[PDB]
């Protein structure tokens, strides 16, 4: 693509009524509390306007905005971590920028310079540094969004777009820093994405249809959805997380496996990070390969499965203890195996994310 | 008295700044020009607020609005026609209401009373009746929209929603009384919807991903996209229209066939109308059955194809003269069969829609 929008931006406008911050231990359900400022950048015929940090405020959109009629919208999700020493760091933000730009191109939305956006986010997080908690397992969620915005009903490439970023302080995913497993509903009737589709982009359209399915999972007594694909019932991803299986494969070899990027699953940043980390250790086979329900079943009977977990920004490494498939509950022995791999992954990530050990994956303040 | 807003139209706020009506220079371009008023209804914990007809104005949305992060958005599209007798009438609006409510339920958005919405739309059109054109082949396009509007980043059932309707005066589908055919790009690389997905609901998320594909079609010299599905390359729908084929099938029996409502395609109101009409005549076989590229190819060279066309609100019966499949340009003999069936359908629909012959399909003013 081409380039635009930069570092030196159309200033800062600070809030006149800084909101009261969550209180120790009680507060924040995820995504309900927002900080004082936000980033906004407009794009049109004149190209990109100047970036701006402004008080958190509502958006003003023409009723025919393509963002609301034809889902010309994409978003990202990443976290900034504060380790007392009060230093704040973003976890591998570049991968989120790479992903956002790919999503933008898929929807014919305007390209932007990945590094300028990162610096702009850096400046915003800076203004709201104090919203960044520091208690154990807490963080600041960063939500960048790009939407089409042509006041036209034709389905077409917008000639106007808006980019914005808001922040949410977040509690520790696991109550008081424990770790609890989830149960998953695995029903083939449900299909999140298709080959040749857009499941590998973080487009809002991928999410809206899952609301009803997640409701079913709850009614069937499960907490999240394990999305299956194909006549083969391949495991693809779980909820808003990639899925991993640690077991002794059929050839007698102990491995950490996860579905490959074939176009149906989202290239998760945590997923890539767990692959990287495990390969680096070099203690067992690490591979990206298709996993089927049929293989999972035979593995569980022979006692070859050690741990199964989801990976994502919300819950970096999430153990799974049960899967309800075809009306029959499969017990997943994850917790009775430690869960050793999961705990090491969490510790390594904690040490890296909270600055206790230097690492190129972290981006300062 | 129900958990639905009531045509208890929270007064009308007439406009204090009328827009200039499309000037004599007759340049009606689809969905670019809007009328003076709009309908707006808000929903929350207390339920549906009172319906309101207000001046056309921008929407005010919280930056975390679920409509913009997770595509909790759906819409409709229908037309009001003005006869020479000057009466305005809506074409089978009830089917659009049924479809809108189905879409709403799929996205866990609030249910509403179909008849109340229809009446509110009726009142809206009445206010802006002077915007309804009456030159040949013109009409008033009605765009109802329902969006989630929770100021929360959690992917979940919104607790706040907004329903609105805007109107667009529309020119003739290409202002030259004679139907011009379109060419379509048929490439299996692009997949719009899938079995078990949401292709049978009018959700904005279905459209965003087509923008890039429609650009390719142009880049390749075609005007619209014929969406294929399966290893079998089944014809599904074309652009924003259902597809029909009139030919002598493989049994030598003359017939009109269109893909069935298997969940992959949108149940078009015009489509259903053409089926009904053809059904009623009883002059030839009318069926809903799978159509494959292999069968079309084999028929185009067995010389059994008479006419192929798309059907939709924008272009009710649209002839097709060419399909580019695999670098292969297939000539479709539609126009040389002097769009006999297409012409008859156009003739009948015009007489019904413009009030020249009374019909239960039309809804007054
Ligand atoms: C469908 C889906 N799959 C996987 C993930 C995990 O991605 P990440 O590690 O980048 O947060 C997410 C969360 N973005 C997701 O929404
Ligand atoms: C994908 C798609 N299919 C079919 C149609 C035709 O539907 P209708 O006849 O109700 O306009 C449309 C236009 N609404 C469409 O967008
Ligand atoms: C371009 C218009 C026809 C569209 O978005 C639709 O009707 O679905």
């Amino acid at each position: 693509a081409s380039s635009s929008f930069k570092a030196a931006d159309l200033q800062l406008e600070m809030t006149q009524k800084p909101h009261k911050k969550p209180g120790p231990g009680e507060p924040l359900v995820f995504g309900k509390t927002f900080t004082d400022h936000m980033l906004m950048v407009e794009w049109n015929d004149k190209g990109w306007g100047q970036p701006r940090i402004q008080p958190f405020q509502n958006l003003t959109l023409h009723p025919a905005s393509s963002s609301l009629h034809y889902s010309l919208q994409l978003f990202e999700g990443m976290k900034a971590f504060k380790g007392k020493d009060q230093q704040v760091r973003l976890f591998r933000p570049w991968l989120n920028m790479d992903r956002m730009l790919r999503s933008a191109m898929r929807l014919c939305l305007p390209s932007f310079d990945k590094l300028e956006l990162l610096e702009c986010i850096r400046r915003l997080i800076e203004v709201d540094k104090d919203w960044v908690p520091d208690a154990a397992g807490t963080s600041l969620y960063v939500r960048p969004v790009l939407i089409g915005n042509e006041p036209s009903l034709g389905v077409s490439q917008p000639r106007r777009a808006l980019l914005f970023v808001i922040l949410c302080p977040v509690g520790a995913y696991f109550p008081g820093g424990s770790v609890t497993p989830v149960s998953l509903l695995a029903d083939p009737a449900f299909i999140r994405a298709w080959v040749g589709g857009v499941g590998n982009y973080k487009l809002g359209g991928n999410y809206g249809p899952t609301v009803l399915v997640q409701q079913e999972a709850l009614k069937r007594g499960c907490e999240q959805v394990l999305w299956l694909y194909g006549p083969d019932h391949q495991l693809t991803e779980v909820g808003t997380m990639n899925i991993f299986v640690y077991w002794t494969h059929e050839d007698g070899v102990l491995e950490l496996v996860t579905p490959p990027l074939n176009g149906v699953i989202l290239p998760g940043v945590v997923r890539q990070s767990l692959l990287d980390m495990a390969q680096t250790w070099g203690e067992f086979r690490v591979v990206e390969r298709t996993i089927t329900m049929k293989q999972l079943l035979r593995a569980l009977e022979e006692g070859r499965v050690r741990e199964v977990f989801g990976s994502g920004t919300a819950c970096q490494v999430c153990p799974v203890h049960r899967i309800l498939y075809k009306d029959r509950n499969l017990h997943i022995p994850t917790m009775e195996n430690g869960p050793e791999l999961i705990l090491r992954f969490q510790k390594e990530l904690k040490e890296i994310q909270y600055g206790i050990r230097a690492h190129e994956w972290m981006f300062p303040v």
